[PDB]
C-alpha cells in the first residue's frame, strides 16, 4: 500500500509495500529530492516514521515536520512518530493516487464525487492558501531550513550522471536552437537550468555570484513544483521555455554568445562535447537584471500546472477557477505559487530588486506580469498592445511589454523548433489533451475507468517517421495552431525585433511540411 521511510526500527507491515530505513534525516531528504528525477507521478502514499553533528539530523521534530510539509508537499506524505485511522487514511490515499486521471481530478478539485484529501494529498487551493497566509516567522524558519540544506546537502551528487562528458554535452545541448528536450532526463534538465541561470547571473554587475550548490538547491525546489507525470506541462517544458528565452536574449544581444552556442538555428541536434562543463562567454532592449528576471519567469511560468487547461477549469467549476473568477486561472496560480512558495523562500532578494536604479518596478512585479502574459486567452490583447506600441509607453511598461512578448514566444516556441523536435512536442501535447478529454468523460460519467491501474506511455520516438506513424493527423493540430496563433505572433514580434526572424523562417518551413502531408 505505502512506501515507508523510517528513521527508527518500527515496522507497520499492515500498510507497507516497500520499506526504506535511513541512518540520517539528511539521507531521507536526499531520497525525497530524487523522486522528481523520473517521468512518472509518485502514485503511492509515503509514510515517514520519526522517533518519539549534522544540524539537519538534530532538528527538533517541529522543524523536521515543517521541512517535510513545505518542501515535500508534492509527495503525498503522512508523518508519524510511534492502526485503524492510519490504515484507512493510507488505503484511501492509495485508491485516489494510483491512477493519473484520479490524480489530476484530486489536484484540480474536479472529482469530489470520488485541507489535504485524506489528510495526505495536496490540492491546488490548499497549496495556494498555505503560501498566501504563511506568517513572517514561518517564512524565516523555512529560509533557515533551506539554507541548512544548502550547507549540508551536496546537490550535484543527487544527479545520476554528473560526469565531465555529460555536463559538457549539456552545454552544447543548451547551445542548440534544436534543443533536444525529450532526450534529456529531469536530472539533465536541472543542470541545464544551472548553466543558463548561472550564465545570466554572471552578467549582472551589482550582484554577487551564487555557488553551484546554492543554485542547484533552488533548481531542485523548482523541479519539485512541476508534476512529472504531465506529458507536456512538466519541468521539461519549463526548461525548454527557459532555453528558448535564453536563445532569444542571446540573439537580441542581452546576453553574450558562448563557445558552445550553435549559430545556425535550423540545424538538428548533434551530440557534441569538449573539456568545458559550463558555458564559456565570448544597447539591448533588456538590461542584465531584466534579462535574469525574464529567464527566472520562464523557469517558473507553469509551476504546479495540473495537466489541464483554463477552459477545462472554467467549464467544470474547478475551485481555482472560482477563486480567480475565470480570469487567467492557471497563470494566476503559477504566479502566486512561484513567487510565494519558491522565490520568497529561495531567492527573496531577487524579488526586491528593481528593473533599474531609477525604477520602482520590482523584479517580483515583472515576473508576475510576464507569467500572466502566457495566458493564451489574452493572446489578442498582447498582440494589439504590440501593434499600438510599434505605432506610447514609459520605460517600465516598455520593459513589461517586451518581456511579455518574449515569454509568450518562448512558451509556444515548439512550433518554431526544427521539424523533428517540433513533432515530438506535438505528440506529448496530444497525450496531455487526450488525458483532459478522459478526465472530462469521467466527471460527466461517460466512462468508467479502472482506478487500480495507472496510465503509462512508450517513449517519444526519436525519428519523425515513427511519430507520424504513431499518430497521423498530427498535422491538423499544427496547422490550426500556426494559422490562428503562432504565425501572427512571431511575425509581429520579429517586425519589432528583427534578430528573431529565424523563428518565422522555421514556422513556415514546418507549416509547408504539415500542409504537404495534409494532402
Ligand atoms: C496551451 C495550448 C492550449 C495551446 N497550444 C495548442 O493548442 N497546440 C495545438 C500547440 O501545438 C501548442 N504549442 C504550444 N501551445 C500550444
Ligand atoms: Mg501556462
Ligand atoms: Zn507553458
Amino acid at each position: 500500500m505505502a512506501e515507508v521511510l523510517s528513521l527508527v526500527d518500527l515496522e507497520i507491515p499492515q500498510v507497507t509495500d516497500k520499506y526504506y530505513k535511513f541512518d540520517t534525516f539528511k539521507h531521507l531528504i536526499c531520497h525525497l529530492f530524487k523522486k522528481t528525477s523520473t517521468e512518472t507521478d509518485s502514485n503511492v502514499p509515503i509514510v515517514i516514521i520519526f522517533p518519539t553533528t549534522s544540524k539537519l539530523d538534530n532538528l527538533p521534530f517541529s522543524d523536521k515536520s515543517l521541512l517535510i510539509q513545505f518542501f515535500f508537499t508534492h509527495l503525498n506524505i503522512l508523518m508519524i512518530q510511534g492502526e485503524g485511522k492510519l490504515y484507512q487514511e493510507i488505503s484511501s490515499a492509495k485508491e485516489l493516487l494510483t491512477n493519473r486521471i484520479s490524480r489530476v481530478g484530486n489536484w484540480t478539485g474536479t472529482t469530489h464525487f470520488r485541507s489535504k484529501i485524506a489528510g495526505i494529498i495536496p490540492t491546488m487551493t490548499y497549496i495556494l492558501n498555505c503560501n498566501a497566509t504563511r506568517s513572517e516567522i514561518a517564512t524565516n524558519q523555512l529560509i533557515y531550513l533551506y539554507r541548512l540544506m544548502i550547507e549540508e546537502i551536496n546537490f550535484i551528487e543527487l544527479l545520476q550522471d554528473a560526469s565531465t562528458t555529460r555536463l559538457s554535452q549539456l552545454c552544447y545541448a543548451v547551445g542548440h536552437w534544436s534543443f533536444p528536450a525529450h532526450n534529456l532526463s529531469n536530472d539533465d534538465l536541472v543542470y541545464c537550468v544551472y548553466l543558463m541561470i548561472d550564465y545570466a547571473i554572471k552578467q549582472v554587475e551589482g550582484f554577487d555570484n551564487i555557488p553551484l550548490n546554492e543554485l542547484l538547491a533552488f533548481i531542485f525546489i523548482v523541479r519539485d513544483t512541476y508534476k512529472n507525470g504531465n506529458p507536456f506541462h512538466n519541468f521539461r517544458h519549463a526548461v525548454d521555455v527557459l532555453q528558448a528565452c535564453f536563445h532569444f536574449l542571446i540573439r537580441l544581444g542581452s546576453l553574450p554568445k558562448f563557445k558552445q552556442f550553435v549559430e545556425d538555428p535550423k540545424l538538428d541536434y548533434t551530440e557534441v562535447h569538449d573539456k568545458h562543463t559550463v558555458l564559456i562567454a565570448l544597447k539591448a532592449s533588456l538590461n542584465p537584471i531584466q534579462t535574469l528576471g525574464l529567464l527566472v519567469a520562464a523557469l517558473g511560468h507553469d509551476v504546479g500546472h495540473p495537466g489541464t487547461t483554463n477552459d477545462f477549469m472554467i467549464k467544470f467549476s474547478a475551485p481555482t477557477a472560482l477563486l480567480y473568477n475565470d480570469r487567467s486561472v492557471l497563470e494566476s496560480y503559477h504566479a502566486s505559487l512561484f513567487i510565494n512558495k519558491v522565490l520568497r523562500i529561495c531567492w527573496p532578494d531577487l524579488l526586491t530588486c528593481t528593473i533599474e536604479e531609477k525604477s520602482e518596478l520590482t523584479i517580483r512585479s515583472l515576473i508576475i506580469s510576464s507569467i500572466l502574459a502566457t495566458d493564451m486567452g489574452e493572446h489578442n490583447e498582447y498582440v494589439n498592445r504590440l501593434k499600438s506600441f510599434k505605432t506610447i509607453l514609459n520605460h517600465d511598461n516598455t520593459v513589461k511589454l517586451i518581456s511579455a512578448l518574449l515569454i509568450k514566444c518562448a512558451d509556444i516556441s515548439n512550433v518554431t523548433r526544427p521539424l523533428r523536435v517540433s513533432a515530438q512536442w506535438a505528440m506529448v501535447l496530444s497525450r496531455e489533451f487526450a488525458e483532459v478529454e478522459l478526465l472530462k468523460s469521467v466527471i460527466k460519467k461517460d466512462i468508467d475507468l479502472d482506478f487500480t491501474k495507472d496510465l503509462t506511455y512508450d517513449d517519444v520516438p526519436h525519428e519523425l517517421r515513427e511519430i507520424l506513424e504513431i499518430q497521423p493527423d498530427i498535422h491538423k493540430g499544427q496547422i490550426f495552431f500556426i494559422n490562428l496563433f503562432a504565425e501572427n505572433l512571431f511575425n509581429s514580434v520579429s517586425d519589432l525585433l528583427p534578430q528573431l526572424q529565424y523563428t518565422c523562417d522555421i514556422i513556415m518551413e514546418n507549416k509547408l511540411f504539415w500542409l504537404e502531408r495534409a494532402k
